[PDB]
RNA sequence: GGUAACUGUUACAGUUACC
RNA sequence: GGUAACUGUUACAGUUACC
């Protein structure tokens, strides 16, 4: 597999994760959701054609983000 | 409207993580034509709000910072 | 339209903020 | 109606991953 391709999603899991809690939090406003719906679709299709587990890809970039802020 | 500018900073302090996930070469091609987008839309958004860039992002950082403490 | 995601340019319908 | 950003749809041209 192509690492960037993979690390790519992961941190993009992470980041829409993120948004979504602004989201639950009553937060953000009506385009930032479109953009979440949009997003949303868009990462199990690429879930679906990397066979990733999107949980984990969430948990993964995390650990990315963590590592590269940390930095 | 608060919530429009709460999500111009994080959209903002967000755009940061990714670019310095690019500044790594550690990301691929279509996510670095995402974040050639949003630094267009970015300015556009900024430039109608009145903001400036720099402090969005700081504020973003804390707000996300903010949330994720939960 | 190979599958999936995306970008640039264009149009329409719409959403949000502001006037 | 306008400015900006976006969502859906569309036209043209492309990028990446997939032995």
């Amino acid at each position: 597999s192509d690492s960037n391709t993979i690390t790519s999603f992961q941190v993009d899991c992470y980041l829409w994760h993120i948004r979504k809690l602004l989201s639950m939090r009553d937060m953000c406003d009506a385009p930032f959701d479109d953009r979440l719906r949009r997003d949303q679709k868009a990462l199990k299709g690429r879930g679906s054609t990397l066979g990733l587990d999107l949980r984990v890809a969430t948990m993964e970039g995390k650990k990315i983000v963590e590592d590269i802020l940390k930095s």
